[PDB]
């Protein structure tokens, strides 16, 4: 009924704060993005450094994989996203059009679109083929913290420091829903669950929440961790037991029982804020990454 | 504790026996193969016809989708497999290689390989892009009934009327595991559990078996139905309750509790052997198809 994640590998190479870590859909790779303007690719099972991807002028806030594990998309302070062919390292497109820091990016499932969120308070939908920007949405009244497509690409969920999550219609560009609770703390992270039916949202009041999308109703909450300042990713972990996983400003990775909401494990080991965590698509592996006073990435494995 | 599948739509069009129905991964469509040498596509939620896809001689034992819901593969009595662009009907490749009927086929989760079984006793790994066999395996000492990739694509499971299931390494082709019970009744159908950790095998002694294939031990047995002749598809249902779902030669769809092995629902309405059943990816929806004297497809929905 509890997991037993244990540190197995530690992966150093970034010269500044790590901003995001993502496993690839095929289970083979980890991608990490840093304030140092670099993407590094690491063996997902052994931590073996693999290669560095370069080309952003300023720091990178976020990276994301395409469905086939062959592309990355990066979001940088340089106001652009870049689309990368991971095997060649070649930068295929640079998406230009945001007027400030791009904070968050994601592919849709079909992987012919990219969605991005910016300090400029907009959400833009792009063509991964042509690089052209297909839509700009006046999404929020503060910086956008996350953007995620749902399981068939028809919906986008965004979150903002303005305290809202919104669900947008991909084709039409129309705001279909605005999620609000009793209070409106800034929302630092949002994503759909794999089956498209729930939304996991993190707010800068030391709180994660699970929303039923179609009823716009909040089902569970998870607390015990520290999150008042940074956009700390949250994950569904589903390959063994059923957990939520999140970084934390007290340097620990928290893991909660999905259903009870009870904290079941606190992974001790990093030395600065744990900004990002990722869950391996098929194995009970967790990756964690920390900020400036640490710069390392950590691989944990559990029996469930 | 018990489902409540009810009939919602009946789908008529095939002029001979239906051989297999499969929902598309994006939840949107249903394909059907037939001894009438056609494939038909139907909307998955309302049953509306879509289009027909012709070009086989001798009729189609099996049809399988690709990961993005864009390509079909189909194993035909004309000794060949054919990969179809679902949007244009156009046959994109005519996989030639087998020396007898092609009975079963499937994409790997990456959808750059296609696996296939045949009356000729051999499994072939094809290449989607080039349409050339990459490996021919001396799979079995009788016709092979089913071939299936597991979740992470690293294994192929196959069953045969020789009474064996075998696990193949996708990369090397090597046989890693042969499963045999106390007897060896012909194995009419096999597939991996959706997490790839287990195997569900149907044998022509009216029996379904859940197999842990590494240990090589049978874990659970499901009887109550009739299956002595036909390669009848079985499935795991996991969108609501956890069930095993299978057709039956007494024209009923059998549903068992995954753990207890008890029958929880028999669906009446078909008038000939229920050859094929398929579970919807996101909703508690079941599709079932019958042989020649019935010729229809039925859609059933359940609350749990
Ligand atoms: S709801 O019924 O109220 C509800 C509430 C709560 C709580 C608290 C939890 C759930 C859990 N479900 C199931 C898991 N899930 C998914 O969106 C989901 C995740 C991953 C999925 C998936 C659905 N379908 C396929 N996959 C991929 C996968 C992963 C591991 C092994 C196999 C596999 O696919 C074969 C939600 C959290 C809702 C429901
Ligand atoms: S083994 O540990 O001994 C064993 C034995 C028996 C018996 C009898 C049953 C099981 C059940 N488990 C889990 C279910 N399962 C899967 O193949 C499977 C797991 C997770 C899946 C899935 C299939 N499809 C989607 N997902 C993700 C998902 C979807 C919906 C809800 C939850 C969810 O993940 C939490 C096998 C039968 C093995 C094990
Ligand atoms: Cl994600
Ligand atoms: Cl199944």
């Amino acid at each position: 009924v509890k997991p037993n994640y244990a540190l197995k590998f530690t992966l150093a190479g970034h010269t500044k704060a790590v901003s995001s870590v993502k496993f690839s859909p095929n289970g083979e790779w980890l991608a990490s993005s840093s304030a140092d303007k670099l993407i590094k690719i690491w063996g997902a099972y052994d931590g073996k450094f693999e290669k560095t991807i370069s080309g952003h002028k300023l720091g990178i806030s976020d990276v994301a994989w395409s469905s086939d594990s062959n592309l990355l998309v990066s979001a940088s302070d340089d106001k652009t996203l870049k689309i990368w062919d991971v095997s060649s390292g070649k930068c295929l497109k640079t998406l230009k059009g945001h007027s400030n820091y791009v904070f968050c990016c994601n592919f849709n499932p079909q992987s012919n679109l990219i969605v991005s969120g910016s300090f400029d308070e907009s959400v833009r939908i792009w063509d991964v083929k042509t690089g052209k920007c297909l839509k700009t949405l006046p999404a929020h009244s503060d910086p956008v913290s996350a953007v995620h497509f749902n399981r068939d690409g028809s919906l986008i969920v965004s979150s903002s420091y303005d305290g809202l999550c919104r669900i947008w219609d991909t084709a039409s560009g129309q705001c279909l829903k605005t999620l609000i609770d009793d209070d409106n703390p800034p929302v630092s992270f949002v994503k759909f669950s794999p089956n498209g039916k729930y939304i996991l949202a993190a707010t800068l009041d030391n709180t994660l929440k699970l929303w039923d999308y179609s009823k716009g109703k909040c089902l569970k909450t998870y607390t015990g961790h520290k999150n008042e300042k940074y956009c700390i990713f949250a994950n569904f972990s589903v390959t063994g037991g059923k957990w939520i996983v999140s970084g934390s400003e007290d340097n620990l990775v928290y893991i909660w029982n999905l259903q009870t909401k009870e904290i079941v494990q606190k992974l001790q080991g990093h030395t600065d804020v744990v900004i990002s965590t990722a869950c391996h698509p098929t194995e009970n592996i967790i990756a964690s990454a920390a900020l400036e006073n640490d710069k390392t990435i950590k691989l944990w494995k559990s029996d469930c």
